[PDB]
């Protein structure tokens, strides 16, 4: 073990921004680094795309078109040909696009006429784009990994991904399969769930059935590999086709080296596509004839050094894998529970939650998330009695009384703990026939609804309804407790513990939670200067990825919070000496290591994927254990296809009672945002220099009292618009249906124009109640 | 089908006849969060245990009122017009299906009064739209 | 009547099933989803007596399930229902061919019992 | 001509009052209630003991759909 | 943005006929989302369907 690759699991997301840096993202290698930077542009911008124009203009190429001037005194083909070419602009532009740019140009300094021309056609391609997130990869020298590996003259690094997608020849999501499993229990799943029938896992079909035979469900698979080195950093790409080897050309993504000997991978452009035009993907996960450019697969690297030592990167101890997601739409936003969570919880046994012990650093972040959800979701802003508690504890710069383990402040502790749903899923509940065949735990708390209503009374509800107020797992069983999500049973052990009093806490904590964004931004500083950089690479990549419920989710799903899947998952360190902030983790997925060329890279169970697989999974040398252990592809074939259908379902889910609006997976894909609309109507003070002022005319903005005026701000940050809304997915115009279809069919296009959630500064907020630092959505339909 | 007419802009909304067929109401859920002052002798005073809402500032206890009485909800969602449960479809004709039997349960607006206003911008006189689905 | 080949060979595996009408919830409350009825006749009386029940079980519709009869020499004769099949609100369609809630209808089937009286005891 | 036979219906002798009258097996229905239901000292043996009802719940509903 | 639409192919021969072909038959949407539901009027969808003028010049041996 002399050589590994951090991360162990790299993220990628869609976008439709274009694969060079200084117009891209990356995801994080730090938790936390820039939740309140009022600076982040996670879509191009004009500026951006101005510079890049500028640059291209170096430096030959003012000089030779002020000799074509004169050469000159139209073009011609020879003429322009020149000219584009000089411009490093033909990977972002097709070729004859700059050309026919310039070819019908008006021709009488000329520069700025071309400057002008090309600046539309990047404005016209790039202007507003989705920016890519990509991973950058890592190998880092071992003794255990500290310090990156650093290339010398003579040295050599060599990459290579090899990646695939398969969610059009695996199965259809219908639940989480593992809800049936039987278990002991872990730190992310009681086994409550399973032993109670709570959410039975259903039998699943196939996607695209009528195509037969394993040598022929090949077809469904795309696929594509490449290789880069230290030794040449031209960007690859990973191009598959669907069908594979009529016929469409698939970017999974693209992969370039620099000298330094680092891997950067960009996921695919966000395309997705039926074979058809009329096949119409209006279910939420389970379309036929349909394919998207999400991919996942295997990372590995050869590191060669000048005397001739190769070292090879390749077993699963030390290679790595690579997943692409879509966007996310609220980078500052952390889930509640995220995948790291998973990995955290999947090593842990249910037994013996109560040997944990528990810092206040392990229980901030379910606070700090749960409180930060109101910027994208309605009932976290205005029906949460949470987040209106830390409000008033901010109010009174109080809110260290939280980390006060003594009994003067139990009370207190057992407040906010109490109002928690408990995974173990056996609180608000009546049992039903006990020992019949119809035995079963039903919620007298408040239920989700079936669209197919049937016109008997409810029950009414005795109970009321625990934290948070998000869908879950068992969302298809009306009255199952499971319906709901409920924070895993460590994290709510972590809860448990503080309530009891149960936890330690340092002095230097205290002095920085006189509110709760002070407190934050300590615990970004200590993530900032911890040293072990490997590590906290490897959880920044999972971070802000989400971790439940399972239906089937966003980027992966319900297979990640089992250890089965993990070659290696041990608990390393607290991230400070002195504060865990939920820990740092050597974790690695089990791979197989023939990558595509696996006996079971096209392996599967029929015609119908059911628990009893799973189940049978769990021994190693079965038929069946093929299923933990990855080949390209498998990680994400799980997931909705094409994956915008699912983003478009994974909003509100209304019930009867109109509050609180219960909402999936809104950290990262919102559903009640803060427009740029809005924000332009409380940004400002009543003192801004500017001609106009919130949206009214300086001199309106000024006449009026200084009290009407900051009550205007209030009302206007207090208008949070449907994010479906940021875009037309089918509710514009005279008539127009709208709808939950319409909004799966369109999201297929306009993925691309739905809002960006961006930190963004209030300078004189006064007393009008808004942050220094609001949250902003923005979309060409929201800014006005 | 008298609703809002959406536009590829999304303000202002334009709406076809709102003061007898309202499209955004202030509901009662909305009223019952705002229309306590501070020092009222409740064990919940605006949705809030006495405790919170008394142990908070008076500045901030006004911005909550505020905020709430800004919460504006489409009137269609102020009984079950096809959009309830999970995955159910909503959209337009569903809407004109489901109000042959739900036109009875449509919010209905009704001036109120807010006793206290204090200095948080709330109006003596508030219009309120009652519905069993939007009560709580 | 089926080969053993069609579960050893996984030919047409069995889905599992949800219920029917989700939303209501608790045994007992399920109960109302049963439409039920009983009668009695005999071969003193030829009179026709109607199985009627009610959906829900005890707004409310009256479903006829069938009609009995007894004639002179003992026979009983077993009408069906009218073929009436409707929903708890019009704008409840039956768009699935097997599973759609807020529906009823009269079909039924249920056990049929007689006791025989002698002359002498 | 394919014979003639005597057959019978298992019956529950309490008909609308029998205690399994309401049964189900709770929030799905699968093929391993049926492979329980074999053994009749099980608690799923009910299923092949009719109650009235039993014979023709499993149709669709309303039969109009289903013929359709 | 922006479909090639052949709507139609012509040819002549050395006596004089010219010979016009119609197009292949392809009609599309701009969208693939916007579907043709109505029997004559669908927004968004064009075809290569034509219709125009035809004219010719004469020119003999002496001029
Ligand atoms: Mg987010």
């Amino acid at each position: 073990c002399q050589y590994k690759i951090y991360p162990p699991l790299g993220i990628a997301r869609v976008g439709n921004g274009p694969a060079i840096k200084p117009l891209s993202l990356s995801t994080p290698e730090v938790p936390w680094a820039h939740l309140y930077d009022t600076n982040v542009q996670y879509l191009v911008t004009q500026q951006e795309l101005e510079q890049l124009l500028e640059e291209a203009f170096g430096g030959n190429v003012i000089n030779e078109i002020s000799q074509i001037k004169t050469k000159l005194d139209k073009f011609k083909q020879e003429e322009i040909e020149t000219i584009t070419g000089l411009l490093g602009l033909s990977h972002l532009v097709p070729q004859q696009q700059l050309s026919r740019s310039l070819d019908n140009l008006e021709l009488k300094d000329i520069v700025q006429q071309i400057k002008g021309a090309l600046l539309k056609v990047l404005s016209d391609h790039y202007l507003h784009a989705v920016k890519k997130q990509a991973q950058n990869f890592y190998i880092y020298k071992c003794d255990n990994p500290v310090e990156k590996l650093k290339l010398t003259d003579g040295d050599k690094v060599t990459w290579r991904v090899e990646v695939a997608n398969k969610k059009s020849f695996w199965y259809d999501y219908n639940n989480a399969l593992d809800l049936s499993l039987h278990t002991q229990g872990s730190g992310n799943l009681s086994k409550n769930v399973s032993k109670h029938r709570l959410a039975p896992a259903m039998t699943a079909k196939r996607r695209n059935p009528n195509v037969i035979t394993n040598s022929l469900r090949k077809q469904l698979v795309i696929s594509s590999q490449g290789s880069v080195s230290s030794d040449n950093n031209t960007q690859v790409p990973l191009r598959g086709k669907f069908p594979a080897n009529e016929r469409h050309n698939v970017l999974q993504g693209s992969i370039e080296c620099d000298n330094e000997g680092v891997l950067r991978f960009y996921a695919g452009n966000g395309i997705s596509q039926a074979l058809s035009p009329s096949s119409l993907n209006t279910d939420f996960a389970d379309n036929s004839n349909w394919f998207d450019d999400i991919c996942d697969g295997r990372v590995t690297a050869v590191v060669e050094l000048k005397n001739g030592d190769t070292f090879e990167i390749q077993d699963e101890q030390s290679s790595a894998w690579v997943a692409t997601t879509p966007p996310d739409y609220a980078p500052q936003i952390e889930p509640i529970v995220t995948m790291y969570d998973m990995v955290s919880g999947a090593a842990l046994k249910e037994q013996d939650l109560d040997n944990l012990t528990t810092q206040f650093s392990d229980v901030f972040p379910i606070l700090y998330r749960l409180y930060r959800m109101q910027w994208v979701n309605q009932a976290d802003f205005t029906d949460n009695a949470v987040n209106t508690q830390i409000r008033e504890l901010n109010s009174e710069l109080g809110f260290a009384q939280l980390l006060d383990n003594s009994a003067s402040a139990k009370s207190l502790r057992e407040g906010i703990f109490n109002q928690f749903r408990n995974p173990l899923f056996d609180q608000d509940i009546d049992v039903d026939d006990p020992g019949q065949s119809s035995n079963e735990w039903v919620s007298n708390s408040r239920i989700i609804p079936s669209k197919d209503e049937t016109n008997i009374a409810a029950k009414p509800a005795t109970s009321s309804l625990k934290l948070p107020f998000y869908p879950n797992d068992g969302i298809d069983y009306p009255g199952s407790p499971v319906q709901w999500f409920a924070i895993p049973p460590f994290m709510y052990q972590h809860l448990q513990n503080w309530a009891a009093g149960d936890f330690s806490v340092t002095q230097v904590e205290k002095e920085s939670a006189n509110t709760i964004e002070e407190l934050g931004l300590f615990y970004s500083e200590q993530f900032k200067n911890s040293p072990n950089s490997a590590l906290l690479c490897a959880r920044g990549a999972l971070d802000a990825l989400y971790g439940g419920g399972f239906h089937p989710g966003v980027e992966l799903t319900w297979p990640m919070r089992h250890n089965l899947i993990y070659s290696q998952n041990d608990y390393v360190s607290s991230v400070t000496p002195e504060i865990n902030l939920l820990g740092l983790r050597e974790f690695r997925l089990k791979q197989d290591l023939q990558g595509l060329n696996s006996p079971n890279m096209y392996q599967d169970f029929g015609h119908v994927i059911a628990v009893d697989n799973v189940t049978a999974s769990i021994d190693p040398n079965s038929d069946a254990a093929w299923l933990w252990r990855s080949t390209p592809g498998d990680l994400t074939k799980w997931m909705g296809i094409p994956w915008q259908s699912e983003a478009a379902s994974c909003q509100a889910v209304y019930t009867p009672e109109d509050f609180p609006i219960p909402s999936w997976w809104a950290a990262n894909l919102p559903v009640h945002v803060l427009p740029l609309a809005r924000y332009n109507k409380f940004k400002d003070s009543q003192s801004a220099d500017l001609p106009e002022i919130n949206g009214m005319t300086h001199s309106i903005a000024q006449g009026m009292s200084e009290e009407t005026f900051e009550h205007l701000r209030l009302e206007q940050f207090s208008q949070r618009l449907d994010w479906l809304h940021t875009a037309d997915l089918g509710f514009v115009g005279y008539h127009a249906e709208g709808g939950y279809t319409n909004g799966l069919i369109q999201m297929v296009s306009q993925w691309k124009n739905m809002a960006m959630v961006m930190a963004r500064p209030v300078e004189n907020p006064g007393s009008s109640g808004i942050p220094n630092v609001v949250y902003v959505a923005y979309s060409q339909a929201d800014k006005d």
